[PDB]
């Protein structure tokens, strides 16, 4: 099974999340290709992956903004080959803001509308992902099981 994890992370939290997930997946036998959103190109990006996991933290005060590096890919999601793709989303936020992890919701909804198959509800991490390591591993586990 080949997975692609693309993450947008400004202070490295969701990046830490992506790494924890990648390892969980790799320890399970998946081939895992992780990429920083800042570096990727959207066209055909999901092509050949059995599963795509998109990580993005949430910014904004009264307006949901996606982590800066992710925005270009977000805006080009229709160019990735997501139709029919098993995907799951994750991101770091903080529940004291108005839209907790609203970026996870935005990406998921876009995927859903592109016809991707959301295999698991989005992992929304409130606070430092390092304090939620267990939630991350159980989530990585549950997505492998939802495929
Ligand atoms: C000015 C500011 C605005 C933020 N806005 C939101 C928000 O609207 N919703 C949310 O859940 N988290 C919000 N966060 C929390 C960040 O998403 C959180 O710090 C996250 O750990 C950052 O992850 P990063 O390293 O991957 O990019 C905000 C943080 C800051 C400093």
């Amino acid at each position: 099974a080949k997975a692609l994890i693309v993450y947008g992370s400004t202070t490295g939290n969701t990046e830490y999340t992506a790494e924890t997930i990648a390892r969980e997946l790799a320890d399970a036998g998946y081939e895992v290709d992780s990429r920083d959103a800042a570096s990727v190109e959207a066209g055909g990006l999901f092509e050949g992956f059995d599963l795509v996991l998109l990580g993005c933290s949430t910014w904004g005060d009264d307006c949901i903004e996606l982590q800066d590096d992710f925005i270009p890919l977000f805006d080009s999601l229709e160019e990735t080959g997501a139709q029919g793709r098993k995907v799951a989303c994750f991101g770091c936020g903080d529940s004291s803001y108005e839209y907790f992890c609203g970026a996870v919701d935005a990406i998921e909804e876009k995927l859903k509308n592109l016809g991707a198959e959301i295999v698991q509800d989005g992992l929304r991490i409130d606070g430092d992902p390092r304090a939620a390591r267990d939630d991350i591993v159980g989530w990585a586990h549950d997505v492998r099981g939802a495929i």
